């Protein structure tokens, strides 16, 4: 069993050209420690969801997409603790009919916790978390407190290591 809940947050500047590019990509990788894992133990990582983050009064509206370096499960040996991880999150601009996830208010940046997540949690944890996250994001609630509500679900009896983001965009105009 592992059972920490474990966190590592990156910066993403959207490039001042984005507008003209229509284009960026990022890659970031991470390794994790779990001092908590007993015996051997697998790590999933939860199938991602693109994000639609809205900035500046959501005049702008961009479409993340977040997909696993490596989508596998992660195997660890007896008494293993450590792994690594890491994602790449492509952005667009979004449609413009859009519904915005996460909104910067009047501003240009947004913290966005849990933008790609893994959890030592059984399937059937991992699975009904999964469902209720997206059910709870269709359903009015913050990004964020959707994310926690799963994260605490995950969490239980189980460990779970996220990835968050801040991201920034200062258009050329």
């Amino acid at each position: 069993a592992c059972y920490s809940e474990l966190s590592v947050q990156h910066n993403l500047v959207v490039q001042g050209d984005f507008a003209l590019t229509q284009t960026q990509m990022a890659t970031y990788e991470h390794n994790f420690n779990d001092s908590s894992c007993v015996s051997t133990n697998t790590i999933t990582p939860m199938s991602p969801s693109d994000i639609i983050v809205g900035l500046y009064n959501d005049t702008i509206k961009l479409n993340l997409h977040f997909e696993w370096t490596n989508k596998n499960n992660i195997t660890l040996s007896n008494n293993q603790t450590s792994f690594t991880s890491g994602y790449s999150v492509t952005v667009t601009p979004a449609a413009s009919n859009a519904k915005v996830n996460v909104s910067a208010g009047g501003g240009g940046s947004v913290m966005i916790n849990g933008v790609a997540t893994l959890s030592s949690a059984s399937s059937s944890t991992r699975g009904s978390a999964a469902v209720q996250f997206l059910l709870c994001l269709l359903g009015g609630k913050s990004w964020d407190a959707c994310v926690n509500s799963a994260r605490n679900a995950l969490a239980q009896n189980a460990g779970v290591y996220s990835f968050n983001l801040t991201l920034s965009y200062n258009p050329i105009t």
